[PDB]
């Protein structure tokens, strides 16, 4: 019923002795929401300023109680009061004053539904505007990687409610200097050490976050203290990642007894460059050079032709032949039917036109500087209706390069496995035309990569390594925009691989429709779950339409097994005769679909599915059944 419950701290005082402190609640609509049954100051701080506690040391706050006693003033405003407040006798009206606020979820009287809301906002010790402040972060960095308004780990949903918590008194009383959460923040994500009784290694957390500091630590107006990761070094906060010195005994590190010099050879300059250059770098390098890629069908011979043009950072030309010794790969792969791919892995047409300074004998360089090639593979262009008329291709390349610079790659069997040794650059995507009318497109209007950017970063080298150049996805193959005029980059060109009849192998549900589901729901669970969001605008039920049989299992004999491909597309997640799925196979075919058989069948029966007559799935809830 309520979609977004705001809460505001209106009023805090302090003319009794123990603040009491007024919450004014509303919804969506900025309507004032009455009888919320579960609201809290969870915890009630005050702010030790930096320095206090000693030279170079961090700012903290300091506890001073809680309450879930409160007045439902019948208008929206909630006030609350303290029957313990300050229990330790530090309160101090010079100080900065902090109350965080918490609403669980839950229902109204009428039985509307409520959903968590948590706040933190500051005063000074009258409930006047604070003089002085501690803003770092904000809760928003997490919600690029954790889902939003779902505890992360436990205890709460937003940041600020941990770090009223997770305090240096908290840490401290506990004796475990790394539950301070400027310590625990940066341990829970950098694998050099282990964390909790599970001593769970942070492995995938490193994987993702790389220890980029700039995912989370973001420079801000309205966060004044934002730069305190790069300009507040401790022996406390750097040592959460800097597992291995021993600052008292002076192992790894000249002997440090306190804070008081850090930043006095640590300059935040230093600090904020060293742990930022390589990511800098490898983005300076990316944004270098682009392509420009066109193809054209021979009507005759029905094969296709691939045109390459690099071009500098204006978008100015570049003819090959200038850093033909520094492209270490560039690969073209060709498919037909860019809604339904026809060719499958095995039928694609791919070259490495490139590698590491060498042209491929059927790859050439023209007059005008463009990269040329021509396929070899049968495209069978038109052989499948309307939509086989349009061969799409994609390139993806990659320039050798070393410690921030381009370099010439001096090793011509340079195998790719050392991703320190080269860059992937920007690919590309070009449509072609048997009939020379307009090419089919596929639907990028339900996922694209700005939501794979917000964990992997847009910087992203898809598939880098041993196996293919890196694809970095931008722009450069947006062929449509959204309702604002914004540039899609889509992700239609994986199809040219991730085909309907999978990739390498039939058992790898490699087709693009289950490939991400598959690889998400068993290796970032922890972070999605059934968020469809994470990745999803909308659902386009109608490119099923479009689709044909979709392989779904191998058989013994390591042939193919295909499914029809709306249940081709839901098992992904939920495993025919698993506990995940309570439709038998034989329910399903009662529903039309082919689970697991030959591909003539589930092609003959791939518009028979009567699925949506009951499923009406949308990404705010893709359960919905009528
Ligand atoms: C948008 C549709 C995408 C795409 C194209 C990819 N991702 Fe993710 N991803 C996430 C996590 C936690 C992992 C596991 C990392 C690990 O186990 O170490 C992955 C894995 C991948 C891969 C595998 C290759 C790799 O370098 O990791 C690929 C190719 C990939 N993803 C592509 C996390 C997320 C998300 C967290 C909420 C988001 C959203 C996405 N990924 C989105 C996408
Ligand atoms: C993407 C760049 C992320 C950002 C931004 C934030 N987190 Fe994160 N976190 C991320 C990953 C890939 C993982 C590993 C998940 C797994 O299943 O192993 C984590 C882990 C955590 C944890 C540990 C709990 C756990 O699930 O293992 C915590 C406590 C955590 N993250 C908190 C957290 C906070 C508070 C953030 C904002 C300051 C935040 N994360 C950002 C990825 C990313
Ligand atoms: C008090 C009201 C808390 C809030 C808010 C948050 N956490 Fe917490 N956390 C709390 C306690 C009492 C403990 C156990 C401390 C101990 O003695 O072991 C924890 C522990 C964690 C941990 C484990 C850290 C480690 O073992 O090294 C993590 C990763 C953690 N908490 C994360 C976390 C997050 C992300 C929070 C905001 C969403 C959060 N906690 C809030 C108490 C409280
Ligand atoms: C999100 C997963 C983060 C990443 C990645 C990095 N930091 Fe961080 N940092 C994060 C939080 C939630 C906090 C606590 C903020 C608060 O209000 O308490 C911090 C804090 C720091 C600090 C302490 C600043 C102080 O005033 O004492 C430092 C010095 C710091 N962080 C440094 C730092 C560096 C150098 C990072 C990249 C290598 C980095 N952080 C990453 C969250 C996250
Ligand atoms: C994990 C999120 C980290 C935190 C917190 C801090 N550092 Fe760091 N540090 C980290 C990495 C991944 C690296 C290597 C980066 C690279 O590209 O080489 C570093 C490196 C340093 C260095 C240079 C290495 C050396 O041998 O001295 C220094 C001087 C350094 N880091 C200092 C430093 C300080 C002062 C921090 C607290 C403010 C700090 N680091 C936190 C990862 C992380
Ligand atoms: C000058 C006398 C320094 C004082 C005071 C502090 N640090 Fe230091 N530190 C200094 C140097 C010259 C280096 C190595 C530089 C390099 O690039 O190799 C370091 C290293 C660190 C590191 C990184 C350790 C590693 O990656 O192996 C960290 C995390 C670090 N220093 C932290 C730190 C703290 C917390 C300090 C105050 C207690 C501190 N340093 C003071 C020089 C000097
Ligand atoms: C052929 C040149 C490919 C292109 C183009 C794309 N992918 Fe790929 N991918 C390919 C293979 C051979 C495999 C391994 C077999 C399998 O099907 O799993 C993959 C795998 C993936 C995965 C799973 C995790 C992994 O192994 O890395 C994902 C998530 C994935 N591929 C995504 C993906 C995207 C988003 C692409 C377009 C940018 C893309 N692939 C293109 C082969 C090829
Ligand atoms: C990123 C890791 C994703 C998450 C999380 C979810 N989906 Fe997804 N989905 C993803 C991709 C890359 C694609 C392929 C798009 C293409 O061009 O083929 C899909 C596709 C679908 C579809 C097909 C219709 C469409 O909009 O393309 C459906 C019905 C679908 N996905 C459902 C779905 C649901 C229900 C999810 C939450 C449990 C979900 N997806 C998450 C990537 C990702
Ligand atoms: C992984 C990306 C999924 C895809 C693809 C689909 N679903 Fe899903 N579904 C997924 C999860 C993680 C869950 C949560 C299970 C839990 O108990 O937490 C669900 C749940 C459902 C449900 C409700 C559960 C039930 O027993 O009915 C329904 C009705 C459902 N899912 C339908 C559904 C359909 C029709 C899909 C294809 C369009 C589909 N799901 C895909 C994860 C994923
Ligand atoms: C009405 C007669 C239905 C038809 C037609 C289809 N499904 Fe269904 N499905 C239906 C119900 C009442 C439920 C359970 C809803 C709940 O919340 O419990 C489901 C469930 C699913 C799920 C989730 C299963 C699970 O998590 O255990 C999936 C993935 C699913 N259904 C897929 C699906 C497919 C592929 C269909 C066409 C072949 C299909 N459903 C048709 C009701 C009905
Ligand atoms: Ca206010
Ligand atoms: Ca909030
Ligand atoms: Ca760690
Ligand atoms: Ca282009
Ligand atoms: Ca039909």
């Amino acid at each position: 019923s309520i979609q977004t419950l705001n809460l505001d701290i209106t009023k805090v005082s302090y003319e009794n002795g123990a603040p009491m402190v007024t919450v004014f609640a509303t919804n969506e609509a900025d309507m004032p929401v009455i009888g919320l049954a579960n609201l809290e100051i969870k915890k009630a701080l005050q702010l030790i300023p930096e320095g206090a506690t000693g030279p170079g040391n961090s700012a903290n706050w300091q506890g001073l109680g809680s309450s879930k006693s409160y007045v439902d003033n019948k208008n929206g405003s909630y006030t609350f009061k303290f029957d313990a407040f300050d229990s330790n006798k530090v309160f101090n009206a010079q100080l900065t004053q902090r109350f965080n606020v918490v609403s669980a979820a839950g229902k109204l009287a009428d039985g509307t539904t409520v959903p968590v809301a948590e706040m933190v906002e500051d005063f000074d010790g009258q409930g006047n505007a604070p003089q002085y402040t501690k803003n770092i972060v904000s809760h928003e960095v997490c919600a690029s990687c954790h889902v939003e308004g779902e505890k992360i780990y436990h205890q709460a949903t937003e940041v600020e409610t941990c770090i009223s918590c997770h305090t240096q008194e908290f840490a401290d009383g506990r004796g475990k200097p790394h539950v301070a959460f400027s310590h625990l923040i940066h341990n829970v994500h950098n694998a050099n050490k282990a964390w909790g009784k599970d001593n769970k290694i942070p492995t995938v957390a490193q994987n993702i976050v790389q220890d980029n500091c700039q995912v989370c630590h973001v420079e801000s107006d309205m966060l004044t203290e934002a730069k305190n990761w790069s300009r507040i070094p401790t022996m406390e906060v750097c040592s959460s990642c800097h597992v291995d010195i021993d600052f008292a005994k002076g192992k790894g590190h000249s002997q440090q007894l306190d804070n008081s010099n850090c930043i006095a050879c640590h300059n935040s300059d230093w600090t904020a460059e060293l742990h930022t250059a390589k990511t800098t770098a490898t983005k300076n390098l990316i944004n270098q050079y682009g392509i420009e890629t066109t193809s054209t069908i021979n009507t005759e011979t029905k094969a296709a032709t691939i045109s390459v043009q690099v071009v500098d950072a204006n978008g100015t030309a570049v003819d090959l032949k200038t850093i033909l010794p520094k492209v270490q790969r560039l690969e073209i792969i060709t498919n037909v039917g860019p809604n339904n791919a026809t060719l499958g892995y095995s039928g694609k047409d791919s070259i490495f036109a490139i590698k590491n300074g060498a042209l491929d004998p059927k790859a050439t360089i023209n007059d005008a500087g463009k990269l040329v090639y021509t396929t070899t593979k049968d495209l069978k262009l038109g052989q499948n209706g309307a939509d086989s008329d349009t061969a799409f291709s994609f390139v993806g390349w990659s320039m050798c390069s070393s410690e921030g610079k381009f370099v010439d790659c001096a090793d011509p069997a340079f195998d790719g496995v050392d991703v320190t040794k080269y860059t992937g650059m920007k690919a590309d995507l070009a449509f072609a035309t048997l009939s020379g009318k307009a090419p089919s497109t596929r639907h990028v209007d339900s996922v694209n990569m700005t939501a794979c950017a917000n964990c992997h970063t847009a910087e992203f080298e898809i598939h880098k390594g041993k196996q293919h150049a890196g694809f970095v996805m931008t722009e450069q193959l947006s062929h449509t925009q959204d309702a604002n005029g914004k540039a899609i980059v889509g992700l239609d060109a994986c199809v040219t691989c991730h085909t309907p009849d999978g990739t390498y192998s039939f058992a790898n549900r490699g087709a693009l429709e289950l490939k991400l589901h598959k690889k998400h729901v068993e290796d970032a669970y922890g972070l999605i779950g059934g968020n469809c969001a994470s990745c999803h605008s909308d659902f386009n039920l109608e490119s099923f339409k479009k689709k044909g049989a979709l392989n779904t299992a191998a058989a013994a004999d390591k042939t193919g097994l295909y499914s029809t491909p709306i249940t081709a597309t839901c098992t992904t997640c939920h495993t025919v005769g698993s506990q995940y799925m309570v439709h038998t196979k034989e329910t399903l075919e009662s529903f039309g679909a082919v689970v697991d058989g030959t591909k003539d069948d589930a092609t003959s029966a791939a518009q028979s599915e009567t699925c949506f007559y009951c499923h009406t799935p949308t990404v705010a809830d893709h359960t919905k059944v009528k």
